[PDB]
């Protein structure tokens, strides 16, 4: 399953401690972003270091003897006349630190495969480079990812050869002239030697790098959206039977079965799925007998999604572990090989269709919120989710359903391609080029929108787990009240059979605001019983219940509200999440008794999404599935 | 391979005569189209009739014991009945939307009656087909407006039109009178199960990964094609690049372009081209050529994806309720939401735009003089230029071709609508999806028509400069020896010869501003230095004089001679005799009265018909 | 002409010292960018001070003898369910300060029901650059900006939450930020929470630094065809008036009448038809389409970034908020002004449009490039003369299909992607602010491809210089020698027309490589005089005379060039350009020997054009147009 698939990814980013760059050990896209994300990873080139000297000294001894090789005694000194031509980038933004140091370990690692011919000491600068946080401020725009991320790329090499105009960070703040720099790690500017400029500059490690903490990102958001479906289904009252295996069994898109089964498992004891059972035995013939799409359809949705991201996951992976400059030399058979693995288009065309995944994942989740705000639609659910309980004060989730709009517009205009686009270009030279960093930042972009997306509904989900359980306690405040006052005034055993039955079947959030309103559904359902039970059994005693209502209701009703802000969710599945929400994150249920806007509560899911805490409640959620 | 699954895809195209709907054996993709294409293809529908009628009875009985079970049969229908006329999906699509229909029966999930799985057979083999509006569907509780005119044939709707064979157009219960059957009262479920299914898109779907997977092969192998007459270097392809950059798309379409330039005699040809003034031409060739291989990879990894999963769509049980007689139980779910082959669509359309780039590029290339190793600019063969602009118009109408396609490329499951009543409020919009591939598939058809084309053209016109530069050769040699020149002259005046690209001065070859004249020239001159006389100067004006006594005669000769080899010994003669010999056509000229036109839609017809299999499997012989 | 409206919006911006707020005088979009962008504006409310407070009054009227108008008769929990954005990424100061202006403005009508003392303090905040940090995303733009809107009114009530900026660095809570400028908190009245987020602001405010960027590089980019004209040796023909007046769309009209004007004296224009009268039967007889349709590529250009320049306008001037007050006649109307479907569409098209300004920028730049097309400049624009170590302008030229690739997949539509939103109350939402913000990353890209192309201009200038200068002194040494040698009439005609005919570029690398174009047609020419001629003297002066040209002429085009590294655009209506990228940025002819990076000079001109320096050399350009 995927499933352990993506958690393996998880376990792996968190516990790795050391990257092993030996030209054998696959690196991973956890592997990447750990050292993208995690200072304390440090990188370890093992001394491949015999086919890096012997790489190396072929080149070099062949640029001697007047070989014609291309780019070492062909046309594109003449190593550092093709690093001055390439720093060609402006300052308008920037590649982040992260995308350049996750750069740099690509090309690092493309290096050991002894195919590059550069020096055996460029490799241990540029590790020693990583493990000292210096790498070089790089200009976001310029490459078409052809012959490599050609200008990207040329800042790390004329860091690496001391070019005064590269400017470096080292941490957060210092920022140097690249010999500076230098100077600080114990490292002189190297004099370029045959093939090396080229070696540096062509290459796909920039659009490969965003690629990889993009698919990282991907496949953990991904099982996040997944898994939130089943916590989508317990607030809505959903019907769990859309999991079962038998539909995806005659139906066998492995992401089809493979989400379902997670959903079946996380549902299997639910006490949420308990309510909603309950709930659709109550006026059965007048509800819903099945689910919107949204939650019902999600496996067949999620299926090309799943298959997707684990596909460009695969992808990206090869290129990681590549090499991807030229010539290829292959030094054990005395020859230099011309072709082009420096084309970026299994990237290009993967960060193409994850994005419109990405998107896919996007509406999903929409739709799933904008159910979840309507009461037509929510099964009992107040409007926006608000509490209230007086409402021309508390809007609930009013503004973050606006977000949802604009985060899901935004998100499907970017999902159109990038690979469409290419020009003919380079004079004419590269009249393919795959734009895949190009399209690897958009894809990037359509993940922070999906990031945003999920914070707010995994909120607004918390939001509902509280409104169902203060709705079942709040309903058997009527119940009691109902019962206790049809003793009190000596009803008959029909009369108060039929109050009961009302006091349990009105959804509490149409008369929370005022449960004594006649014009409301619970006094509007007691007074069509009163009159039922007045003609079948044919006064004083209904009267004085109506007016010891109005005493005792409301009190009682707010008593156990007021209890609440100052249970089912205990035996769910999805009890880590809220815990993480609530208890971890301090917030509570949103009303207008809670002073902190939405912005404050949604920011930290947010950062905690972001910064990858999500991923504890996330694999506790999931302990023990297989 | 790829390269071998997608030969196995093309020889079960061609061999199938029975389609066997069993409810076990896989349809595939090749299925499908052969039913579409070919309609001697029939439907053996073979009596998994246990099961059916199980499931059947479950649902009838749950009927007359008056269950209350949720999923009367016309008014769903009637509503249904709802496109408009303006277009409409062709018969090869309605077809095989009622075989992928009948064939999600056969699981026994689904509680209609073996009788009218029978009609959909009988309907199949006697080619009526009902004529459906060719918009309506989101493809997400199904199908539902197209897959309802098929139910609408089934129980005879007036307003139903259906055709038999190509000619008749009738109302549907004449349709069905006129094969023996008479009009369905549809029972429970079964209107349902008739209407909400994935079955056009995935119909629709299917046609367009066969389509998909051979015109890929086709590219990819005309690439080869490509290298030799673009006087490529067939080192690009070799294993070693593509084993340290091991996408498997990579490694297969370098695999195959190594076997198919391995002996070529082009490939020779270039390396003598390259090997004459060495250090003054390209070392590599331009990306179009040289990073294919790179460029396929996800091309070929998104094609065959993508039918792997249109195939699992086409071998499913896609409506609703899904009946679990066994248990009991009616299950409620959502099997007829065509995301899968939707998404998928999607993607196959981004990934044949990208072939169609490839194409245009390497196209582009072969027009311009500058960009195609000594091939005239638009592959016009003149000799007269001012009246023969060769493939220019072909040369646009690329241009139109890759940029409409392009376009097309966008994504259509990005528009998704909160739909029917916001129930449907995520759909797949599949079946929209799926045409526009379809329509990016056709234009596809139109580039790679072109690009053989003008592949062939060069041929022809490598040919025909091999033996321009011997005539060239044998005319200056022996003028030298005439004139009594030295052999110091001679030579250096056969370099020359040798040398000088002969389309450059085809056009007048004594023009003595031309490059031939213009070489013999600064040779002429060197040699009267290396030698110094009044002498050697009468014999070197004899010379020059004397090249328009016979070299244009000659260079004429030889050429109206080849209008009225190398490609002999090469992997595309195949092709090449297809193009020439089989569709009758010849090296474009002035002096060939027919259009670009008439040759470019005869080799368009051949791969719309599927014709051109036949030379692509010769070609293909033995690679393994 | 289109020309002298654009030229209007330029003075405006510069010569603006304070923005009059009243109610009355238009709002131009150079008001909302000067202000943005040049702290020294002040805004100047003029006390219109009357009109606010009658409707401020009616409003409060029926709030004190309590009627019941929907909309007006609460604020605080409108804002707080609004103040739903996460920190991902920011609206900048200068959008946020844009939409303070806007929705002050609007105000300005009397039809809102704000108190003109919220007004005032809109000014005084404007005034002491004090601004809320405004999430980025969130808008629909359909019931307003809303959340970024509330934001704005979160610094008004002092919302501890929300963050303020104060000039650059300083970030306060927004109490403490009132309180550096001298203000308190307000309590919101009737209609004020309305008045303050429902309304078009934040579109309109990108939307307007967006059309006067727009104007300013479409000026630019129609000027720089001419210098186009002049460096790629054009035909100035297609600009004629009578082409152009057959097919009289009007901006193709006005781009030609500009063209012709600049093109009518050029000294370049004059080496362009010597250039065509020698060989003229073997170079093209038309210009490609990149130059010689200029004008009718240019005219939907034209005519888009105008009429959306109005339309912008028109809404920047608007009262955009809901419901429309009609004191008057004692009427609140229902409508819906903050829909922001005028300025979403249009940023649409002008995204359109400026990714078709990129394009002609693409296409003239890839024909400068190619010694093919170029009419006798170098490949790349490489001066050399040794070419195996200067790869000249090929990283700018690689960065060019980069920037164009990305700006045609930014010019998709968003207001495609409208979902139907709140409650699907919102079924229809204009999208714009994220429109907007997709057409000012646009024109963050074409500002780049201006750079380069501008850049590219000037090194095409002193190419051709150089070219004539060396011409020049191969003539002269060739017809020196022939003297010297006591060559005939008829050779020394000969030899003097290879010296003048051949490209200069060709043979500069070696100018006596007898393999070069230059000894070629030296060689052809002395074939042909000795056949003419016809003995053994002349043989012996022809090779004194190519034994002297290599002892002497290379030493002379060194010199020459050596000291042009230390005439015809002085004549030319460029100038100001060229003047203003090499004295005034401080930049020279590029080559090996130049120690600044492509990058470096590159910089240089897109700040130029991204701070408003290049209007200088533009509006100098223009002088006597009109």
């Amino acid at each position: 399953s995927h499933v352990k698939d993506i958690l393996g990814l998880i376990n792996a980013f968190n516990e790795v401690k050391k990257i092993t760059v030996d030209g054998t050990t696959p690196i991973t896209v956890a592997h990447v972003a750990a050292l993208a994300r995690r200072h304390d990873v440090k990188v370890a080139l093992e001394a491949c270091r015999a086919r890096v000297e012997t790489c190396s000294s072929w080149v070099q001894r062949k640029a001697e003897d007047g070989a014609d090789i291309y780019g070492v005694t062909t046309g594109f000194e003449l190593q550092e006349s093709l690093i001055r031509c390439l720093l060609a980038g402006v300052f308008t933004d920037e590649l982040p630190a992260t995308a350049t140091r996750s750069a740099m370990l690509l090309r690092l690692n493309s290096f050991t495969y002894g195919c590059s011919g550069i020096r055996w000491e460029v490799m241990e600068a540029l590790e020693k480079l990583l493990n000292s946080n210096v790498s070089p401020k790089v200009p976001l725009r310029g490459s078409v990812s052809a012959s490599g991320d050609l200008i990207p790329l040329a800042y790390i090499a004329g860091l690496l050869i001391g070019k005064p105009s590269v400017i470096a960070r080292i941490g957060d703040d210092v920022e140097v002239p690249a010999p500076e720099a230098l100077s600080r790690v114990g490292l002189r500017p190297f004099k370029l030697q045959a093939k090396e400029g080229l070696a540096l500059v062509a290459g796909t490690s920039f659009a490969t790098a965003v690629a990889s903490t993009v698919m990282y990102d991907a496949n953990v958001l991904l099982l996040l959206v997944e898994t939130l479906c089943g916590m989508f289904c317990e607030v809505i009252f959903g019907r769990e039977e859309f999991a079962h295996p038998l539909i995806h069994k005659v139906k066998p898109h492995p992401g089809q079965i493979e989400s379902a089964e997670l959903l079946e498992w996380l549902l299997r004891s639910s006490p949420f799925q308990e309510l909603s059972r309950e709930y659709y035995s109550i006026d059965k013939l007048k509800k819903p007998k099945q689910d919107r799409y949204a939650l019902r359809s999600s496996p067949q949705w999620l299926a090309p999604l799943v298959q997707t991201i684990r596909d460009a996951t695969t992808t990206v992976e090869t290129e990681v572990n590549s090499a991807n400059d030229n010539p290829i030399i292959d030094h054990a058979n005395d020859r230099a090989l011309h072709g082009a693995n420096f084309q970026g288009s299994a990237v290009g065309f993967y960060m193409d269709y994850v994005r419109i995944a990405v998107a896919g994942l996007g509406k999903l989740l929409f739709a799933q919120f904008t159910e979840l705000m309507i009461e037509y639609y929510s099964n009992g659910l107040p409007g926006n989710l608000s509490l209230g309980p007086d409402l021309s004060v508390d809007y609930g989730l009013k503004g973050l359903d606006i977000a949802m709009a604009a985060y899901s517009s935004e998100l499907q205009y970017l999902a159109n391609p990038v690979t469409t686009h290419v020009h003919s270009a380079e004079q004419h030279n590269q009249d393919i080029n795959s734009l895949a960093l190009i399209s690897a930042r958009k894809t990037e972009e359509a993940l922070d929108i999906l990031k945003l997306m999920i914070a707010s509904h995994l909120t607004a989900m918390c939001q509902a787990v509280d409104l169902r359980q203060l709705e079942e306690a709040l309903v058997k405040v009527v119940e009691n009240v109902v019962s206790t006052l049809a003793d009190e005034c000596g009803l008959p055993n029909d009369t108060k059979a039929r109050l009961l039955y009302v006091a349990k079947a009105v959804p509490v959030y149409t008369y929370l605001e005022s449960p004594c309103d006649p014009t409301l559904p619970l006094l509007l359902g007691l007074k069509q019983s009163c009159f039922d039970t007045i003609l079948a059994l044919h006064v004083d005693r209904l009267a004085e219940f109506e007016k010891r209502l109005s005493d005792r209701l409301e009190n009682e009703m707010t008593a156990v509200r007021v209890l609440y802000e100052k249970v089912r969710i205990q035996g769910s599945k999805f009890l880590p999440f809220y815990r993480f929400v609530r208890e971890e994150l301090d917030t509570g249920v949103m009303s207008a008794r809670r002073e902190q806007t939405p912005q404050e509560d949604v920011q930290k899911v947010f950062d905690a999404i972001a910064d990858g805490r999500i991923t504890v409640p996330l694999l506790h959620c999931l302990q023990g599935f297989l």
